[PDB]
């Protein structure tokens, strides 16, 4: 396979865009500036994404989780969420409408759950949608998501959304340390990674621990199946990935040739789940087809491949080369979301990409 640009974004964010999701309607990503940027797309022929582009602030501590769930309500209201983690450990959620683009803060949390400083956040799609988070010490959280607060709500389509705690799991190891990622799988399976090297599989529904195995864990990723977890880690400075079959959690395989020669910074199966995209420190892209173990294709990230010239960033801060940009993020967007399985990443020029 090969895989093309399409758009790109240079001088997107103010600071590092540290992560980025997407639904049909839009891609968003997250900064290290404190706010979201929603990115159309039903982008045009070849036109500026900054154009149909909207930003909003959200918190001064900078922002380094995002994801966004989009789903109709009975065929009658369109649900579009967005949940993003802050650096002060803060989970806020917006939602998202359309003169244009408008977000709208929610008040979901209680006392209790804001005492917490929260990183790793993921939705799980449709009874009602889950969402799943991390804290700094260790535990991962579910809650059930509720558009509507009562049936007499319900009944007139008046959004007024609730966020019901289902319960915790708990940090395995010794003493607990760093939860860096989460995942949930569609047939209801939680992982957790934490920055020892430790992953904690739990059952969804049970939220009781299933099992574990053992240098920082990056990102956790199901396969759509569910039946595969792919796992980047780091590993004498160079990222690794490791396959496992879940189920007994029993390690199946990896993929090399170590992944990339510096972190796997992030993962991102396509929707088949045949084909898994690993986010390189060392400013690579790399496809791997899964039942092989084999490396496909390499996108090499370079400052120069901004279609605006104007916005190439070419050094960062402290005058370094940003001649191959590392990869914060990659995600896999579905056949008809863009404009032919899309991909988009951000990258430490402060770059936001679309491919395919």
């Amino acid at each position: 396979k090969v895989f093309i640009a399409t758009a790109n974004a240079g001088k997107a964010h103010d600071a590092d865009i540290f992560s980025v999701s997407a639904c049909n309607s839009f891609t968003v990503s997250c900064s290290g500036d404190g706010y979201l940027k929603v990115w159309d797309n039903k982008l045009l022929d070849n036109e500026n994404p900054k154009d149909k582009s909207y930003s909003h602030f959200v918190h001064k501590s900078g922002l380094h989780h995002v994801d966004v769930l989009q789903a109709i309500e009975r065929d009658a209201f369109e649900l579009c969420l967005v949940a993003t983690t802050s650096f002060s450990g803060d989970l806020l959620f917006y939602r998202i409408t359309r003169k244009k683009v408008i977000f709208e803060k929610l008040d979901l949390l209680d006392s209790d759950m804001k005492k917490h400083s929260f990183w790793a956040l993921k939705w799980g799609a449709s009874l009602s949608h889950r969402l799943v988070a991390t804290d700094v010490k260790g535990t991962t959280y579910i809650w059930k998501f509720h558009p509507f607060a009562d049936e007499s709500n319900s009944l007139t389509l008046n959004w007024s959304p609730t966020l019901e705690l289902q319960g915790t799991v708990e940090s395995p190891m010794t003493p607990s340390q760093f939860a860096t990622s989460v995942d949930i799988s569609e047939r209801g399976l939680i992982a957790t990674g934490f920055n020892n090297g430790t992953v904690q599989i739990s059952e969804l529904s049970t939220l009781r621990p299933l099992y574990n195995f053992e240098n920082s864990i990056r990102s956790v990723k199901f396969s759509p199946q569910g039946s595969l977890l792919a796992i980047a880690h780091d590993s004498n400075s160079f990222g690794c990935i490791t396959l496992y079959e879940t189920e007994f959690g029993e390690r199946i395989g990896s993929l090399s040739v170590f992944a990339h020669s510096s972190w796997v910074m992030s993962l991102s199966f396509n929707d088949s789940g045949e084909t898994l995209c690993s986010a390189g420190w060392d400013g690579k892209l790399r496809f791997w087809d899964v039942k092989t173990k084999e490396r496909i294709t390499t996108l090499n990230m370079h400052c120069d491949d901004i279609e605006i010239e104007e916005d190439i960033l070419a050094v960062d801060e402290h005058g370094d080369s940003l001649a191959e940009p590392g990869v914060f993020d990659v995600k896999f967007l579905k056949k008809g979301w863009r404009s032919n399985e899309s991909l988009c990443c951000v990258c430490l020029d402060r770059s936001i990409r679309w491919f395919r």
